[PDB]
């Protein structure tokens, strides 16, 4: 299973992104699926999740701004980032969920994702 992920950038602060993880396999239709961020030399942490049933939960600081959702013919998962805030500065990574909890989890490359002043 691999994780391709895009669409990070520099904008300013109330600005939007959108990211987007490509998966191989039938991942994206299967399993509940996670996108991550980890701002640096902080730990990094879930920022909201997509489960198999389409339901979604969200960190309650982005809950409101951030929206997850995927498309199971293109394999993708994304996450639509409106009001941008410069707390959300971080490098970002999808990935299924219970990667994180487990021992020895491997990682893609992220995307960057900078909100400025």
């Amino acid at each position: 299973v691999q994780l391709v992920e895009s669409g990070g950038g520099l904008v300013q602060a109330g600005g939007s992104l959108r990211l987007s993880c490509v998966v191989s396999g039938s991942a994206v239709s299967d399993y509940a699926m996670g996108w991550y961020r980890q701002a640096p030399g902080k730990q990094r942490e879930l920022v909201a999740a997509i489960y198999n049933s389409g339901r979604t939960n969200y960190v309650d600081s982005v809950k409101g701004r951030f929206t997850i959702s995927k498309d199971n013919a293109k394999k993708t998962v994304y996450l639509q980032m409106n009001s941008l805030k410069p707390e959300d500065t971080a490098d970002y990574f999808c990935n299924l969920l219970g990667a994180t909890t487990m021992s020895n989890a491997v990682w893609g490359q992220g995307t960057q994702v900078t909100v400025s002043s």
